[PDB]
């Protein structure tokens, strides 16, 4: 799946973009996505201006994203829950995150999934996320 | 605390700065500190170009640079843990995030801190958040 | 007004937004706007990157998107003509909200005249009297 | 200038007269960050954009003889015609009093020959007393 | 143009002849995005993006005449003088030849009379047979 | 050779670094650099909105920066003053990486001469042959 299917696949629109390839899919469970980590991203310029290391907030976002993108290839998403999320290598400029999800429930208007990151095959990343399901309240 | 004593306090610049103004400050447990969601954020772009809603790990951010403000007027912080990470309300551009951080420990080389966002009265965010201390590593 | 309404009525998008919730409003008399000064905002980098204050200049947009909300919720690109009495004392910066106070005195004449005056908490810190021109499609 | 992008409004200073007049030219083009969303429908300068090369152009006068100006009066401030992508503005500032710790001044804004702009600025000189003064201010 | 900004690079076209010249004018300025990094110790224009003004200066031809013509061949490429804000790029484009698929021409850049730039550009023609391309390439 | 060197040696800073790391480099005649293409980069918002192409101009860019890690390594603005056998063949997107091969000819003659080759994971989509000048300071 190439960056500009993912475009219409996320609500998200830039400067708040962070997938750019899906590599696997299972259609309603698993999927598998490629983030590439460049120092001409904006996040990059305050993030640091001393040492350029990608935020660990933008990496759950990596994961809520990647989830969105199984969630509309399988029939508004607001995240809404993290827990045991943890960080544990620093990610820097020039790498590519391998970002998986596989799915716990879609049965409560919204969905547990539970994410793993990873460098080249190292783990950096994992959580699990909760969203729900909303389109214009009002 | 004015604006620009946080921005010598705060390693991050923008594009990813999300405090404005400390209003309380405990030397080393307690701090509440401001943040004003306008529509003129470039977050807001992208997120969503059909509704302008704040992210939600956006919203921890702003908790971990309220926890970053306390430790360094407490004599590289990297968040590394989320946990009991909860999201209630949408945030609206208009609003005021009253950050909120509590002091847990300071003792494991990093910090647990657990972390409540306030709209004008009521809850909208909390989270448990654990950071980990490192200068160049190299 | 919240700000969807605000952006749909707004002819001016980021980065030129500088009105982000209407509080009171009453068709074609006078109109009272909300806007947050965050220090995430794109005209802080550079006024200043010594010392964030909100330019004078868009405190005076501010108060001309405020009254377009005005003049169009009261049944075309409207564009500033004139600006008399221009007052500006304190400087205001990020962490402040600036509520705009706009009271019509002559309605479309090809162009409206307005009073219009800006204040933090209640201090006043910015007053001018505008007057707009409509427009062809030249 | 003590600005920087996004908020430089001045290229070329074409005659200098060391303490009365200038003439600096801004000249304006589409990948200005401003006309992204002023407007998206078609590329205007705004008005109060035009203010600062006003500004601009007089602040570079009082420290190229004889360093934050602050804007403190508009007066008799006319926008005659459009300004597009293409044109180029001709900045004339005569300073007329440099009375205290402020300076009164009449700009008048011209493309190729015919006039789109005039002001009459007074602005107010402090560096950093000033901060300070916006820390009495909260 | 098919590009919109920050990758836009002509404001005028101020002669045009039906299928093989124009004359074109993309004009410098401080506020454009490259020149905040490139270089943060003096600005200078780039001498690819200088190419992207030929380029773009083509594809406006080639279309107003007779729509993503991608840059295929830059042959004999020389800039010999540095192009700074306040400069002006007067851009001009000879047609040689619209072969097949694509189009070999000959553009030289000049500010005010001297000559700061040329090359020998061919681009090539499709639209959206593109895109299964760019799929069958992956 | 990591992203905060490649940061320190090259004179561009964002928004235009095209180079993330190095992977090999020997000495005045070789050198081997990886760009990641990312969709999140502010290039793509504008070229294209409909489809987004890293533009030829920018590969010549990332050919000319891997360059002047390779010059700079090995005992100033090194800006391009000329571009021979350009020839681009595929659409490079978001999610592909650049591995950027440069090779020396001729150095220092007040300028050098490189052949440079780009290619996706093995298949060549950029080549040029490019010759750099070194600078005054005027």
């Amino acid at each position: 799946v190439l960056f500009e299917e993912i475009r219409s696949l996320l609500p998200q629109k830039y400067p708040f973009i962070f997938i750019d390839r899906a590599i696997e899919f299972e259609e309603s469970k698993r999927i598998v996505c490629v983030k590439n980590i460049s120092g001409n991203e904006p996040v990059f310029v305050g993030h640091f201006p001393d040492f350029a290391i990608m935020p660990g907030v933008l990496i759950i976002e990596a994961m809520a994203q990647a989830s969105i993108i199984l969630f509309r290839k399988s029939l508004v998403f607001l995240l809404a829950s993290v827990n045991n999320a943890r960080f544990t290598k620093p990610v820097v400029p020039g790498d590519q995150l391998t970002i998986e999800v596989i799915v716990e429930k879609i049965v409560s208007r919204g969905a547990i999934v539970q994410s793993v990151v990873k460098v080249q095959e190292k783990v950096v990343a994992k959580a699990a996320l909760t969203f729900g399901i909303v389109e214009k309240s009002s």
